[PDB]
């Protein structure tokens, strides 16, 4: 069924609707992460795209609508940094 | 859009068909847990309830047709163990 989409923003700012949203967000990378990391695994050739592994330090722990809003930002940022990467990997793979 | 679904088998029993099934059941199992550990940060409750971390000790790194193959059971076998608790904790907290 291809690589999974990325999680949708909900309409509602709510504490739980955007606690939800970044546990989505959070397990959306992993998914990628792991997709690329296990894709290296099996065609190592040193042409392999370079990918950030997502640093959980910049995430808050705190459980603030702020903080949750915060790391909201953080991963969207990372996930523009490896979905196309991915994709492009999960092409080049599935070719 | 809610979890995502458990990848499905391709009908080409290929290296490749395979090969790429197991990675997209890694990174399945992989947002599934980030799913449960991000879920049970937010509500830690004492009745959260208990899941094993995949342990990838389990895994063959040696890409036989045959070692992918055993590495696709043990991915399933952990998905039943994980993904009925998974989707148990995602309505909880989408209440």
């Amino acid at each position: 069924m291809g690589l999974p989409e990325e999680p949708s923003s909900p309409q509602e700012s709510t504490l739980k609707a955007l606690s939800l949203y970044e546990a989505h967000l959070s397990s959306y990378i992993m998914y990628l992460q792991t997709f690329l990391v296990k894709t290296k695994q099996k065609v190592n050739n040193k042409n392999y795209p370079e990918f950030t592994l997502f640093d959980t330090s910049k995430l808050k722990k705190d459980q603030t609508l702020k903080s949750i809003k915060t790391n909201i930002a953080a991963l969207k940022n990372h996930i523009d940094k490896i979905k196309p990467i991915a994709m492009q990997i999960y092409k080049k793979y599935s070719k």
